[PDB]
């Protein structure tokens, strides 16, 4: 019952995962970094013709529960790449020059609960001690500037930074694979809605990233090159700046480690409907968006 025009519950999206690398064994393997609070798996699929010691961009969608176009568009992007494999030079150049690790779903258990008890759910699904109150924001749970600026110590509240970095199990997972893989990841993307955004580092602190100036000539390009399909405007610029400062991100952590382009996407739309995207825009909004991605990943194939 899957669509890449509907948004699929997690059943579906995990069933999904399974049907598309057997059919594709040759260009896809799929692994599981872990599993979350309430034991499910986490899926990563290894997109590319198999090689030794290739570069990789790695990307993740569905760190927030109710951002419902982000896992979609983690499924759009793998059929797309899927499709045009040996099909269209370029994506047939980037995979066989990278690998794209993509996750699709990272907060599995909040986007169950999504389904099932709250549309409008962010956090995780873990117990916290001493209170009723339930879950930790994954984009506050990394160890970068962790829960100073943009983050809460209150367990209730939605931007609760957790009781120490990494202390959820599905964030722990994604920083100890990163850091397994840490010297073939040039790329880090983050997938995230709403708002229409290209974001970069620093979001836990207003300084500017060593390579300010790159990154925003990247974005600037990036936004120019999403928005020829339909005239989707994006902005962009720094994540402190450009929305709110947010520490304990998972961009920041990423690029602290030495992966230079990391970016968080807001996809659409810019509040008309918010998080509550109708289906409808689903395929629009995935191919527009395919168009910057693979803007980044051409950048990166010529700058190693
Ligand atoms: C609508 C977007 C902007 C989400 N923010 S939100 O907390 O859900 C939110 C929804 C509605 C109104 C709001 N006012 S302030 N935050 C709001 P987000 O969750 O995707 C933004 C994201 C985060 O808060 O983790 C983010 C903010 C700043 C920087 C970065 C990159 N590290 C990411
Ligand atoms: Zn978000």
């Amino acid at each position: 019952g899957h669509s890449y025009e509907k948004y699929n519950n997690w059943e579906t999206i995990e069933a999904w995962t399974k049907q598309v690398t057997s059919e594709n064994p040759d260009l896809i393997s799929r692994t599981a970094i872990g599993t979350t609070f309430l034991g499910n798996n986490i899926y990563l699929l290894k997109v590319g013709k198999p090689g030794p010691n290739k570069p990789a961009i790695f990307m993740d969608c569905g760190f927030h529960a109710r951002e419902w176009i982000s896992h979609a568009f983690c499924q759009w992007f793998v059929r797309e790449a899927v499709l045009t494999y040996g099909y269209e030079s370029h994506m047939t150049e980037f995979l066989n020059k990278l690998d794209f690790y993509v996750l699709p779903v990272l907060n599995i258990d909040g986007y169950i609960y999504t389904w099932t008890k709250n549309r409008m759910w962010r956090k995780t699904r873990s117990t916290n001690a001493g209170t009723t109150c339930i879950g930790t924001d994954p984009n506050r749970n990394f160890d970068a500037g962790w829960c100073t600026t943009g983050a809460s110590t209150d367990p209730c509240d939605e931007t609760y930074c957790g009781s120490a970095a990494e202390s959820e199990k599905e964030t722990k997972a994604l920083a100890d694979f990163i850091r397994n893989n840490l010297s073939s990841i040039k790329a880090y993307l983050t997938i995230h809605s709403y708002s229409q955004m290209i974001l970069y580092p620093y979001s836990y602190d207003y300084k500017l990233p060593e390579n300010n100036a790159e990154l925003n000539n990247l974005a600037k390009a990036a936004v120019k090159e999403l928005a020829t399909l339909y005239g989707t405007k994006y902005t962009y610029g720094p994540g402190a700046t450009t929305i709110y400062p947010a520490a304990g991100g998972s961009d920041d952590w990423a690029y602290d480690q030495g992966i230079k382009y990391s970016f968080t996407f807001e996809l659409r739309d810019k509040g008309r409907y918010g998080f509550i995207l109708p289906e409808s825009q689903i395929q629009a909004t995935c191919e527009e968006t395919m168009l910057a991605i693979k803007y980044v990943t051409n950048y990166v194939l010529g700058h190693l």
